RNA sequence: GGUCACUCUGCUAUUUAACUUUACGUUGUAGCUCCCUUUCUCGAAAGAGAACCGUUGCUACAAUAAGGCCGUCUGAAAAGAUGUGCCGCAACGCUCUGCCCCAGGGGCAUCGUUUAU
DNA sequence: TAACTGGGCCTGTAAAGTTAAATAGCAGAGTGACC
DNA sequence: TGAGGCCCAGTTA
């Protein structure tokens, strides 16, 4: 059983194609065997184009935020009890404070004029901690957050406002009518230092007025809780994110702000610099060499005049000849200079004289400040290595933030040769021998660490899966990469239009085609050479497969008929459903020299990768569920803003459907009619506010929404429900006893149910399943199923996408049918007479599968 | 000479991954508040007046995935005090396991890795 | 009275910082394999 | 910027 393969593969943003021929003698093809194609779905979010890992990272972030705020307030209450502000009777069973006032702003303002109750004081402290304002956290033209906070800081620094509470109450409430920020506005934010000042002033004033709980421990604890945050970077956070040195793989990259690395950059600039008059000898280089070290900034014109030069010869590679950008800095020794500045103003350094330190000491402090950012870590690396006065000055002034590509060892080895005049390549060759790649029968797993794009990463991991399936089944081959213009890097550019090279190069076989048995294709040529889309990727696959002058001929007609059974002419063709109609049809229609199918027979349909993850999440909107629980009526209630409302919501208003407020409904509907449904304009704030009967503003109204199912949240504390969302899988249930026909039932399983470890027993429209119902199987996203509509039908295998919770309907699509809007089909199955499972291998191994053990959730 | 690719340095644009925070928004519960269904009470009537529920606006507090776990102590156990406390919406893979498929060989995972105190 | 069907509507957000890394382009110094 | 979730109103067996 020997064959030989030169099968080509096509890469798309969501697709991968393959088609196998066997050119035998030397670069001269034969007829085809097993054409095929697989397809997946992108590593992005369809609507927004963000990364799926991005939503996950923001979930982690907000989880940590809420947890830390809860814990902060918890410790605040503990400190309140510990310092004797409140007694154990003032705390309820949940650990919350009973009769805690809801007037913290007014109390914060009155605390400058009178004494505060222990409960008023506790409310004030916890409110200050909870809304603890914005902290600069930074190492121009400000936006809106910074604008608002800076304006408020300037406002309480001028006149009638001693604290944010006074300014807040008086100005905010009398000018706007509310104190907090509303609907994305930032104009009421205070800087955390302003609130810290409020806290110190409040403690002092309360001590004046005879507050008993002005304890030092209490003040320290409240101030700590207010000010403390975790460091953004700590420990090995920077090191874990570093790359690998080019020559020394066991050694980390050197920091850009170190004497060694900065001088390495300087030497690269100097040695590589050439003057043109219609290189630079060691004396001129050595003149310029130590000039930037204490001369502040070395521009190119200063270098020219420093070495004399002329006006007749030039230093190559510079733009803007007319604008005379000769003061563009040739070199700035920024790390050395910043260290010197720091030690000059704060510590001890004569500005005229050059600050000095063991070159290794400069390297240590540069490394410590680039790799560690908090004072604890920095001193923990600089305590025993150097002494504390300079350490304090440097900790207070210096901040370095980038790296280079060569390790400190390799640099300390290279820089000497570069000072002597040798170049980077010459020094690297003299040291490492100017030679610095195992091949395998299977391509090993892809590395993701060499490119940002998850789209490309997933596309190429699936490309590797496909080519390794080719290598497994159809022997080892001689592959012809072909990546699309859309496939490389898309979204903004892709929406406007609407790494594997090296990996394969070094990690897999080539069978002696000179140097390489590969051909990197140029699909432009593919578009030219060919002399509402189905599985159309045969094109790029074999046009990649077949080192050309670029226009050689062979014949096509067969290939079209193998790609589509209805092809080689009009598409009303029968499209052979079996392999033997394929062989017969193609053979006889091409009758002539039977170069093609007979023994190879290959029916193709795209291999669509399935999604059987169990992870997921419910919807992020919280809705009232009091009626959903207490009276089991299948509705929820949610506020809707008037600027986003429509007549459907207006008719579903809570106080309209129960006739409570009919005239309010009439006025709102009247205004929305007056603008033809333009809710953004009918109820525009500060241009067209809506006023209820009696003069009260209306900004949003509660609207009822049909709630057949959902997940209940905060069950210990409230009646809240959220839409189910993220159906992870739906399990089938087969029952015959219709007294006659045999029926199907489908029960959906969501993510919150895989989290609560519950396995439902309610068919979408049907009701409870007993031991009478017979479980058939369970399917997920993008699984293949058999499909027999009714009495008479072709079995019509197709892939499954969605299930409808209302009636158990199924969104489907077949091979080459991918566009959801264009090509999904939606079949019902209460009477479907057979619905079956299947498996599709990478290539085309469409063998049915079946399991009868109902797989539970964990 | 031309082309392509690669190593290093400088600048520009874009993208990725990780972390610390703020301000919202949503739901609930209090309080004050705009309306308003219903039911009652005083009424001979005219009319008042209470109550639950709904609900407009503002303030506060709680929750903000569903689910699970940590360190530190007073000590015998129940526990009780306490923390700049910690994972959970992604991708990838086949050492441990489960399923599915064809003594191996795979695919998919609720298995494992990035991943943790 | 129960399914089937074509249609259709609602879905969490903005801002402020510390970082590392990848691609592309331009400029500068080299190298290799090809054509 | 889109697709999943799933209801709605009319029709049908």
């Amino acid at each position: 059983n020997p064959i030989n393969y030169i099968l080509g593969l096509a890469i798309g943003i969501a697709s991968v194609g393959w088609a196998m021929v066997e050119i035998d003698e030397e670069e001269n093809p034969i007829r085809l065997i097993d054409l095929g194609v697989r397809v997946f779905e992108r590593a992005e979010v369809p609507k927004t184009g963000d990364s799926l890992a991005m939503a996950r990272r923001l979930a982690r972030s907000v989880r940590r935020l809420t947890r830390r705020r809860a814990h902060r307030l918890l410790r605040a209450r503990r400190l309140l009890k510990r310092e004797g502000v409140l007694q154990a009777a003032d705390f309820d069973e949940n650990g919350l404070i009973k009769s805690l006032p809801n007037t913290p702003w007014q109390l914060r303002a009155a605390a400058l004029d009178r004494k505060l109750t222990p409960l008023e004081w506790s409310a004030v402290l916890l409110h200050l901690i909870k809304h603890r304002g914005y902290l600069s956290q930074r190492k121009k033209e400000l936006g809106a957050l910074l604008k608002g906070v800076a304006n408020n800081a300037h406002a309480l620094q001028t006149g009638d406002f001693r604290t944010p509470a006074e300014l807040a109450l008086n100005k905010f409430e009398k000018e706007s009518g509310h104190i907090r920020n509303q609907r994305g506005d930032y104009s009421h934010t205070f800087s955390r230092k302003d609130l810290q000042a409020e806290l110190i002033l409040l403690f002092e004033k309360q001590k004046e007025f005879g507050n008993p709980h002005v304890s030092g421990g209490l003040k320290e604890g409240i101030e700590t809780l207010l000010m403390t945050q975790r460091p953004a970077l700590s420990g090995d956070a920077v090191q874990k994110m570093l790359g690998h040195c080019t020559f020394e793989p066991a050694e980390p990259k050197a920091a850009k702000n170190t004497y060694t690395a900065e001088r390495f950059i300087w030497l690269t600039k100097l040695n590589n610099l050439r003057i043109l008059e219609q290189p630079l000898t060691d004396t001129e280089r050595a003149t310029l060499m130590d000039e930037p070290y204490r001369k502040s900034k070395l521009t190119y014109a200063q270098a020219r005049k420093l070495l004399g030069l002329e006006d007749t010869a030039f230093f190559k590679g510079l733009r803007y000849g007319k604008d005379n950008a000769e003061a563009s800095t040739l070199m700035e020794m920024k790390a050395y200079h910043a260290i010197s500045r720091a030690l000059e103003k704060e510590g001890l350094k004569d500005k005229k004289s050059p600050l000095n330190l063991s070159s290794e000491l400069q390297d240590e402090i540069g490394t410590a400040f680039s790799l560690f950012k908090t004072d604890e870590d920095i001193t923990g690396r600089l305590k025993d290595r150097v002494q504390p006065e300079i350490l304090e000055a440097l900790l207070k002034h210096i901040s370095f933030d980038k790296f280079v590509q060569i390790s400190l060892k390799a640099l300390r080895r290279i820089v000497p040769l570069m000072e002597q005049g040798k170049r980077y390549d010459e020094a690297c060759a003299e040291i490492y021998g100017d030679h610095y790649t195992e091949e395998k029968i299977y391509l090993p797993p892809i590395p993701a660490d060499e490119i940002r794009n998850p789209v490309v990463l997933r596309a190429l991991s699936q490309a590797r899966k496909v080519i390794n399936g080719v290598v497994r089944r159809y022997g080892s081959p001689a592959i012809h990469i072909e990546t699309a213009r859309e496939v490389g890097k898309s979204f903004k550019d892709r929406k406007e239009i609407e790494f594997l090279c090296q990996f394969v190069a070094d990690h897999i076989l080539l069978t002696g085609k000179g140097k390489r048995r590969v051909f990197a294709s140029n699909g432009q040529i593919t578009n030219l050479l060919r002399g509402e889309n189905d599985r159309h990727h045969a094109l790029d696959a074999v046009v990649v497969a077949c080192t050309v002058a670029m226009p050689w001929e062979f014949f096509a007609q067969e290939v079209m008929i193998r790609v589509f059974g209805k092809p080689d002419g009009k598409p009303e063709f029968e499209e052979a459903d079996t392999p033997e109609k394929l062989r017969t049809l193609l053979a006889e229609k091409l009758s002539s020299r039977p170069e093609a199918v007979h023994e190879y027979v290959t029916p193709l349909f795209v291999s669509r990768a399935p999604n059987r993850k169990m992870s997921g999440a419910h919807k992020d909107t919280l809705r009232s569920a009091k009626r959903f629980v207490k009276h089991n009526e299948k509705i929820s209630v949610k506020r809707v803003w008037l600027t986003e409302i429509k007549l459907a919501d207006l008719e579903n208003m809570v106080n309209y459907k129960n006739g409570r407020e009919i005239e309010l409904y009439e006025a709102l509907k009247a205004r929305l009619e007056a603008y033809g449904g333009n809710a953004k304009q009918a109820f525009d704030p500060k241009d067209n506010p809506f006023y209820k009967k009696g003069g009260q503003l209306v900004k949003a109204v509660r609207v009822e929404k049909t709630q057949e199912s959902g997940v209940l949240l905060n069950k210990k504390n409230a009646y809240t429900i959220a839409d189910n969302g993220d159906m992870v899988r739906v399990d089938v249930f087969c029952k015959v006893d219709k007294k006659g026909k045999n029926q199907y039932f489908i029960v959906p399983i969501y993510a919150w149910q895989v989290a609560e470890n519950i396995l439902p027993d309610i068919d979408c429209k049907g009701y409870r399943i007993d031991d009478s119902y017979t479980f058939c199987f369970s399917l997920h996203k993008y699984d293949l199923i058999a499909f027999q509509k009714d009495e008479k039908s072709k079995v019509e295998f197709a892939y499954y996408i969605n299930c409808d919770s209302s009636n158990g309907r199924f969104y489907l699509a077949w091979h080459d049918k991918g566009s959801k809007e264009q090509q999904f089909r939606i079949s019902t199955q209460n009477l479907v007479l057979i619905q079956k499972y299947q498996v599709n291998e990478l290539g085309k191994e469409i063998r049915p599968c079946r399991l009868k053990k109902r797989p539970p959730v964990r």
